[PDB]
């Protein structure tokens, strides 16, 4: 266990973290999720990312620092959760995950839950701090 990197902003609080992890889990089961920094980057480049989740304890943190920049340029919501171990479990994997992307599906059974998370993230972004 490690504390969130100072560059890991915005950081979802405990409540938002659980909300995010639960949606990530449902997205994993519905195969509406991409895992890893590279796969996440590609969803952004393709415009198929509803939102990006990153681990604040990613080490080294540099491997994912391009994501906040990319999301800001693409107007895509992004947030950091405190644990890569927890995000890994939510992704339905026995390994830590440092980045994940919930992909687009307007007919998704969990569309409303994804939209709810997006709105929460967007509100956080409005409250200061940008990577640019
Ligand atoms: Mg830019």
């Amino acid at each position: 266990m490690s504390a969130p990197n100072p560059k890991a902003f915005p950081l979802a609080d405990a409540a938002l973290t659980q909300q995010i992890l639960d949606v990530v889990q449902q997205a994993a089961n519905l195969r509406q999720l991409k895992k890893g920094a590279n796969e996440a980057t590609k969803t952004l480049n393709r415009g198929i990312s509803e939102f990006i989740i990153m681990a604040a304890d990613c080490e080294p943190i540099e491997i994912l620092l391009h994501l906040p920049l990319l999301c800001e340029d693409k107007n895509v919501p992004y947030v950091f959760v405190p644990s890569r171990v927890a995000l890994g479990r939510a992704c339905g994997v026995s390994r830590p995950v440092i980045a994940a992307s919930i992909t687009t599906n307007d007919a998704s059974a969990i569309k409303t839950q994804i939209y709810a998370v997006k709105d929460k993230i967007e509100t956080l972004l409005i409250l200061e701090h940008h990577h640019h």
